[PDB]
């Protein structure tokens, strides 16, 4: 299966919809910019399995995405830990503009 998460609600509030997504193995999350870019994708290192700087980079977006419609996907396969993954935008993270995948097992 694969999920949408819509970087920016359409009133323009700084939010990723859903903010929450449960996921299974080899189900894929895909980003796309909504309403109001920039936004980026980073996730927290202190708060993904194992509290691993190195898997937190591997998942993360860091460059800014500027166009509309832009689009970044993770697909969550077996080199992906079961537990939470909690991200932010980094342009919004002061509003809120964060978000949670649970990878089940
Ligand atoms: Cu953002």
């Amino acid at each position: 299966e694969t999920f949408t998460v819509k970087m920016g609600a359409d009133s323009g509030l700084f939010q990723f919809e859903p903010a929450n997504v449960t996921v299974h193995p080899g189900d894929t999350v895909k980003w796309v910019n909504n309403k109001l870019p920039p936004h980026n994708i980073l996730f927290d290192d202190k708060q993904v399995p194992g509290a691993s700087k190195e898997l937190a980079d591997k998942l993360s977006h860091s460059q800014l995405m500027f166009s509309p419609g832009e689009s970044y996907e993770i697909t969550f396969s077996s080199d992906f830990p079961a537990g939470t993954y909690t991200y932010y935008c980094a342009p919004h993270r002061g509003a809120g503009m964060v978000g949670k995948i649970t990878v089940e097992g």
